[PDB]
């Protein structure tokens, strides 16, 4: 198990930005540096890293308005990330950072648990101090709401310290987040599983200066356990990230005691029969990469294809939600999902719920027979307006004889993907 978690996150200096600091692309960068590496500081005691994957520095034109609306910029911006940004990066949060006044007293705004959401998982910063800590703080902050955490109050406790969940901005902020935020973020970690933060970010994924006992393992870096005095890894020279003698790693899946694991001992396990398990080689530290069988695959005695290492499948849905002894409903429950109403549907389009043609109905909202002594139930389904997909038709659900879901449509294998 590995215990920390990783944000991969690209940075976005605003045309305001630099025309604040006079065209001084350098100082912008080494600010961005500083913070990005005072937010991992911030975010340890969490069991958290905070990494800069990317930096855009809008010196042409900015890609969205930027207003003193919170409301219209924070939108504007997810927006354009989601549509823009993730199609040519890969990462788990972006921060527009602002040379703008917003208007009234904010100077952070982002979106209440939201981390991995394609649009949602974005926070927006009003360059609000020349003082590089202040602005962290800020920016850790609006990373907090994006981890679920609300605002600190009764008796939240960080040492004697101002918390950084604090709804203000402190004169002298501290890098300490509150039992209550560790708390917040954990079970939100627990409750709506954000998955795109469990990875562990290669070196060369991050684009900042390497700095040796940042804990993170950078290019340049053979080991990296912290400063001397957190480092707990008896293969590392924490001072100078380099191992010690005798050691053929200190990092990896694939090191042990200081030793490349021997060849074929398991690193990731199998989730599914599309999913191929990866060992160790043997002459390396690092498990290899993951590897799934191809999507569109028969599996799991022909009741499923195959879909991203997972053989979705009606009666596994039906269990996941409502137990052991639930099977999968008749067909005539899926008519329902003509309805067009609250639960009965296929699919979203800029929020209006879309009822399932008649070929699609399986492709909806998922039903359930329902056996349970005295509240039989023969298309029982789930739905909670905390997540209203909850309790939908997996993708890559097989939805008949050669037919998947994809985005609510029930739709031929064999050109689905
Ligand atoms: C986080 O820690 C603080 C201090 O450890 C906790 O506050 C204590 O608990 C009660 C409330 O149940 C206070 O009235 C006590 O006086 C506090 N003790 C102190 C200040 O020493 C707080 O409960 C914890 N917060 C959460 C949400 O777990
Ligand atoms: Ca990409
Ligand atoms: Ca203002
Ligand atoms: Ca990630
Ligand atoms: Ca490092
Ligand atoms: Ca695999
Ligand atoms: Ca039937
Ligand atoms: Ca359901
Ligand atoms: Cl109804
Ligand atoms: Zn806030």
């Amino acid at each position: 198990y590995d215990p920390f978690k990783y944000v991969e996150t690209v940075f976005v200096v605003d045309k305001a930005m630099v025309t604040k600091y006079n065209g001084d692309l350098d100082k912008i960068k080494t600010k961005m540096y500083e913070a990005a590496n005072n937010m991992n500081e911030m975010y340890r005691y969490m069991f958290f890293r905070v990494v800069m994957v990317g930096l855009i520095i809008w010196t042409e034109e900015d890609k969205i308005t930027v207003k003193p609306d919170v409301d219209y910029t924070l939108n504007a911006f997810a927006e354009w990330r989601k549509t823009y940004l993730l199609a040519e990066k890969k990462h788990d949060n972006a921060q527009l950072i602002t040379g703008i006044d917003f208007r009234g007293s904010i100077i952070g705004y982002a979106y209440i648990g939201s981390m991995c959401h394609p649009k949602r998982s974005v926070g927006i910063i009003q360059d609000y101090s020349p003082i590089n800590l202040v602005l962290a703080v800020i920016m850790a902050h609006e990373m907090g709401h994006n981890l679920g955490i609300h605002h600190d109050d009764g008796y939240c406790y960080c040492g004697g310290y101002p918390c950084i969940m604090g709804p203000s901005i402190s004169p002298e902020p501290s890098k300490f987040f509150s039992n209550c935020s560790y708390i917040q973020c954990w079970d939100f970690i627990m409750n709506h599983n954000p998955e795109c933060i469990d990875n562990e970010p290669l070196g060369t994924d991050i684009i900042s200066p390497p700095l040796c006992g940042n804990e993170l393992l950078e290019v340049g870096e053979e080991c990296d356990c912290g400063t001397p005095e957190n480092c707990q890894n008896p293969c590392c020279d924490a001072a100078t990230c380099k191992l010690k003698s005798g050691s053929q790693c200190g990092h990896g899946k694939c090191c042990e005691q200081c030793k490349f694991r021997t060849s074929g001992t398991e690193c990731r396990a199998s989730m599914s029969e599309c999913d191929p398990a990866e060992h160790c080689t043997g002459q390396s530290s690092e498990c290899p990469a993951d590897v799934f069988h191809k999507n569109g695959e028969p599996c799991l005695d022909n009741y499923g294809y195959c879909y991203n290492g997972n053989c979705p499948i009606m009666y596994h849905q039906c269990y996941a939600l409502f137990g052991a002894d639930i099977y999968e409903a008749e067909d005539s429950c899926f008519e329902s999902n003509k309805k067009g109403n609250y639960y009965g549907y296929c699919r979203k389009e800029n929020g209006k719920k879309i009822p399932c043609a008649s070929e699609d109905v399986k492709c909806g909202r998922l039903y359930c027979k329902d056996d349970s002594p005295g509240q039989n139930n023969p298309c029982k389904m789930f739905y909670s307006n905390d997540d209203e997909h909850k309790g939908m038709v997996l993708p890559g659900t097989k939805c008949a004889d050669g037919k998947v879901c994809s985005n609510g449509h029930c739709v031929d294998v064999t050109t689905a993907y």
